[PDB]
């Protein structure tokens, strides 16, 4: 929940709850993205209330993205609410380009079969890169509860899900 611009894991710019601004080694350059999508010279600083919009706004774009692609639309649509989330979350973090890539792991959601989804997921480079993460949303999927996040705060939706996860 950082108001204030921050450099993601990757050095990236970036604002609230991980959106990022520029892939540019530029502060004016991110500066200027960032008052774009508020609406007003934001010198880098954002209210509590327009954090708040943007993240809404990502989350909205990855369920759009999700609906709109082929192979993950189908996978969505026959899992419960639970596990609908780690879905989104994947698609916030990577794109849903990114995901529809894992053929078997989503299979493998389909037909209900949470463990060889686990196992084959932890079997990526999403996991190698952020496994802090991908271990909560892998839990997420093979138990359709939220148990990972208790240690942490604990969550109820995606919203303080992915509050948690970046």
């Amino acid at each position: 929940l950082r108001l204030k611009i921050y450099k993601d894991t990757e050095g990236y710019y970036t604002i609230g709850i991980g959106h990022l601004l520029t892939k540019s080694p530029s502060l004016n350059a991110a500066k200027s993205e960032l008052d774009k999508a508020i609406g007003r010279n934001t010198n880098g600083v954002i209210t509590k209330d327009e954090a708040e919009k943007l993240f809404n706004q990502d989350v909205d774009a990855a369920v759009r993205g999700i609906l709109r692609n082929a192979k993950l639309k189908p996978v969505y649509d026959s899992l419960d609410a639970v596990r609908r989330a780690a879905l989104i979350n994947m698609v916030f973090q990577m794109g849903e380009t990114g995901v529809a890539g894992f053929t078997n792991s989503l299979r493998m959601l389909q037909q209900k079969r949470w463990d060889e989804a686990a196992v084959n997921l932890a079997k990526s480079r999403w996991y190698n890169q952020t496994p802090n993460r991908a271990k909560r949303v892998i839990t997420t999927f093979r138990t359709g509860t939220w148990d990972a996040y208790k240690n942490s705060g604990g969550a109820m939706n995606i919203f303080e899900m992915l509050r948690i996860d970046e």
